[PDB]
């Protein structure tokens, strides 16, 4: 019998990814220095402590090399619950090696992942994983909130945990808790969202060239 891929996804094109990773370093660039930002670093460096500023840039040390991606199915060769069903399906085995825009309507950035939220269309959603044996998966918000592409993660943390991040943010602006946004940066809005959170809403959505493709380590 055949490996699945560890996951499968849509894998960048080597322009949108240089593209994507500017905009992503950018952002770190200008949140680093933004007055309300350092205002609340506290939710970023503990204890009583000189101040001085933070690299964000550097702070996201573990990022990801070369081509970026967004992920549909965590996969795991086939050992991931519902990695057999996904693969199966006649819309992932069509799609396989297609071209497709994906949108990026956001950067965020957590004490524990820097990241860029993808919206998928109707047709990318069809590539979407079924949450109907697992609804704790998307957590009460539309299906594929949690399309993301991760830019930077801090040295203690796990790959997985920037999708936890997006709906995490998400889940508070569905509740109206985004607030008033308290910057304007050169790109969106600039958004403090508490407890170390923060995300930019791009006045002009990032449109990313991308390949559906199986990653295999
Ligand atoms: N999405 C997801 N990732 C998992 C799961 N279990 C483990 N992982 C980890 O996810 C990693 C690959 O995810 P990756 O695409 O790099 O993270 P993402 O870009 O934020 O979606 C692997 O190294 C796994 O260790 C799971 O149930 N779902």
């Amino acid at each position: 019998k055949d490996f699945l891929p560890l996951y499968f996804g849509w894998f960048l094109t080597k322009k949108s990814s240089e593209t994507l990773r500017k905009a992503g370093q950018v952002f770190l660039e200008e949140l680093g220095n933004h007055k309300a930002f350092k205002k609340e670093l506290r939710h970023f460096i503990s204890g009583d402590e000189p101040k001085e500023k933070l690299e964000l840039v550097s702070y996201f040390g573990k990022r990801p090399p070369g081509v970026l991606h967004c992920t549909t199915k965590f996969c795991d060769y086939g050992k991931a619950a519902g990695a057999e069903e996904y693969a199966q399906q006649e819309v992932v085995k069509r799609s396989y090696g297609k071209a497709f825009k994906l949108s990026i309507s956001a950067l965020f950035v957590t004490p524990k992942t820097a990241g860029a939220q993808v919206v998928l269309t109707d047709q990318e959603l069809q590539l979407w994983p079924s949450d109907l044996d697992k609804p704790s998966a998307s957590e009460g918000l539309p299906p594929g909130s949690r399309a993301h592409v991760t830019l930077g993660c801090a040295a203690d943390v796990q790959p997985v945990q920037t999708g936890l991040d997006l709906l995490d943010i998400l889940q508070q602006v569905k509740g109206g808790s985004q607030g008033e946004a308290v910057g304007e940066l050169p790109r969106g809005k600039l958004y403090s969202l508490g407890k170390g959170r923060w995300m930019l809403s791009l006045t002009k959505k990032m449109e990313v060239k991308a390949i559906f493709t199986g990653y295999y380590g």
